[PDB]
C-alpha cells in the first residue's frame, strides 16, 4: 500500500524528494491539522530553516493547517528553531510546526512539532499525529499570515541576560552559521539592545548546501573557523551554530575546539554561581563532570535517556536551572523548555564578561572544582589497562570504570570520556574490537 509514514524521536525526517515529498508533507499536515482540530483547534505557527524548498515546504504546510480550520501565522524568512518556538508561546498558539532537518546533512528535511510550552512535543503527542496520518493527501490552500517575531524574541533573550554585564566584554565574537538558520541573530540582538560588542560573521550566507559541510559544529565541519581562530587571542572566541540553531560549538585562540561537556558545565558553573538554584539535567551521554560539580558545590542532577523530550518534561516540572545534551543542545528553564543556541552564544559571551575570565580557563576552574579532567570522543568487559567499576543500562550500555566510561547504544555509536586523549582513543580501539563481528 502507500508509504508509511512514520516518526522518529518526534516528528517526521527523510530525504528531499525520496521520503520527504510534498505529496508526504501534506499527509503529513493533514494527520497534524485533524489532531488540532480535535483539541479545539487554534493558532499555528510553521517556520523553516534555510535547507532547500523549506519555505516552499513551509508554506505548502501553512496553507494545509489554514484550510483545514487552523489559524496560521508563518515566520518570516529562515529562523531559528528556537525563534519559532518562541513564537508559538508568544502567540499563545497550540502549536508550532518547524521545517528542519537541524544538524543532518545537506539532503535531508523533516518537520519537528512543538506543542503550547513552546518545546518539542511529548511522545504520547507525537504518536497520535503518527496514528492519524492519511494513506491519501490532497494541496488544500488557505490563507495565513506572515509575520516577522525577530525583535520580541530579542525583547525575551534580553531578559535573561546581564546586559550590564554583557557590556564589560572587551573582545570580539565570531559567529560561524554555517550559512545555516542563525545567520545575523548575534549581531541583531546585540544592535537591538545597543551593545557595541564586535560581532565578526563566518559563512554567514544562508546555503542549502551549508558551504560544503554539514551544518553540525564539531571539528570536521569547522575547518575554516578552526583556521579564522588560529591567530586569535582571549578573550575572543567563536560560536558556531547549528543548522537551525537550536545547537552550538565552541572554538578558542588557537584553533581549539571547546566541546559541548565544557560548554555545559561551564555554564552550569556560571549560572550556579549567578544564584540559580534547583537541578540540572542531563541525558545518559553527558559529561559526568556535571554531576561531580553538583555534589561538590551543593545541586542536584537528574540523568535521562537521550532525547530532548525527557529534559522539557522536567523542565516543566519547574525546579531546574539548565538542561542540556551532549550534541550541543542547552536548554534554559526560565526561557523556554527548548534548546536554545542563540541564548547559549549570548550566555557564554555574559560569561566570560562577567568572570574575566576565557572559556578554557572557566573550564580549568571546572576540572579544579571537581578534580577530574575531562577528555572525550565518539565513534559511530573490561577495556585497555582499566578495571570496570559496574555498568548502567539506562538507555544503551554504560560500562562504568575508575575516571573513564564507556557507552554503547544501538541507535553502533561508541561514546567515551576519559581522563586523558589518549586514553579515550585507547578505550575506543579495545572498545571497538568488540563489536567488530
Amino acid at each position: 500500500m502507500s508509504a508509511p509514514i512514520r516518526f522518529g524521536t518526534e516528528g517526521f525526517r527523510g530525504v528531499i524528494a525520496r521520503e520527504f515529498t510534498f505529496a508526504t508533507l501534506h499527509r503529513l499536515a493533514e494527520a497534524y491539522g485533524r489532531h488540532l482540530l480535535e483539541r479545539g483547534g487554534g493558532l499555528v505557527v510553521v517556520g523553516h530553516d534555510t535547507r532547500f524548498l523549506a519555505d516552499a515546504f513551509a508554506r505548502a504546510l501553512s496553507g494545509h493547517l489554514a484550510g483545514m480550520g487552523l489559524k496560521v501565522v508563518l515566520l518570516k524568512g529562515p529562523v531559528p528553531t528556537p525563534l519559532l518556538s518562541f513564537a508559538v508561546r508568544h502567540l499563545k498558539a497550540a502549536g508550532g510546526a518547524m521545517l528542519t532537518a537541524s544538524h543532518n546533512p545537506p539532503q535531508y528535511l523533516g518537520v519537528k512539532f512543538k506543542d503550547a510550552t513552546g518545546g518539542p512535543i511529548a511522545q504520547e503527542e507525537a504518536k497520535a499525529i503518527e496514528a492519524l496520518v492519511p494513506e491519501e493527501a490532497r494541496a488544500l490552500e488557505g490563507a495565513y499570515e506572515t509575520l516577522d517575531l525577530r525583535e520580541a524574541y530579542f525583547e525575551a533573550l534580553k531578559a535573561h541576560l546581564d546586559l550590564k554585564a554583557l557590556s564589560g566584554f572587551s573582545g570580539v565574537l565570531y559567529h560561524d552559521s554555517m550559512g545555516g538558520a542563525g545567520a545575523g541573530f548575534l549581531k541583531g540582538f546585540l544592535r537591538h539592545v545597543g551593545l557595541e560588542i564586535p560581532v565578526r560573521p563566518i559563512r554567514e550566507e544562508p546555503h542549502p548546501l551549508f558551504h560544503g559541510v554539514n551544518p553540525e559544529p564539531i571539528p570536521k565541519n569547522l575547518g575554516v573557523t578552526l583556521a579564522v581562530l588560529g591567530p586569535e587571542t582571549p578573550p575572543s572566541f567563536a560560536v558556531a551554530t547549528d543548522g537551525d540553531a537550536d545547537r552550538v560549538g565552541v572554538v578558542l585562540p588557537g584553533g581549539v575546539f571547546f566541546n559541548p561537556h565544557q560548554v555545559l558545565t561551564t555554564l552550569a558553573l556560571y549560572r550556579f554561581r549567578k544564584g540559580h538554584r534547583g537541578r540540572a539535567v542531563k541525558n545518559f551521554a553527558v559529561t559526568w563532570l556535571l554531576d561531580r560539580l553538583g555534589e561538590r558545590l551543593g545541586f542536584g542532577v537528574t540523568t535521562t535517556p537521550v532525547g530532548f523530550k525527557w529534559i522539557k518534561e522536567e523542565f516543566l516540572k519547574g525546579d531546574c536551572f539548565i538542561g542540556g545534551e551532549e550534541s550541543g543542545g542547552v536548554g534554559y528553564p526560565e526561557h523556554l523548555p527548548e534548546r536554545d543556541g542563540i541564548l547559549t552564544s549570548l550566555l557564554l559571551l555574559e560569561s566570560v564578561a562577567a568572570t574575566g575570565k576565557d572559556l578554557a580557563e572557566q573550564f580549568k576552574e571546572v576540572e579544579a572544582l571537581t578534580g577530574l579532567t575531562h577528555a572525550y570522543d565518539r565513534l559511530d568487559r573490561p577495556l585497555a589497562g582499566l578495571t570496570p567499576k559496574g555498568v548502567d543500562t539506562l538507555d544503551g550500555v554504560k560500562w562504568l570504570y575508575e575516571e573513564a566510561w564507556v557507552l554503547f547504544r544501538a541507535s553502533v555509536r561508541i561514546y567515551v570520556e576519559a581522563q586523558s586523549p589518549e586514553l579515550v582513543r585507547a578505550l575506543l580501539e579495545e572498545a571497538r574490537k568488540l563489536v567488530e563481528g
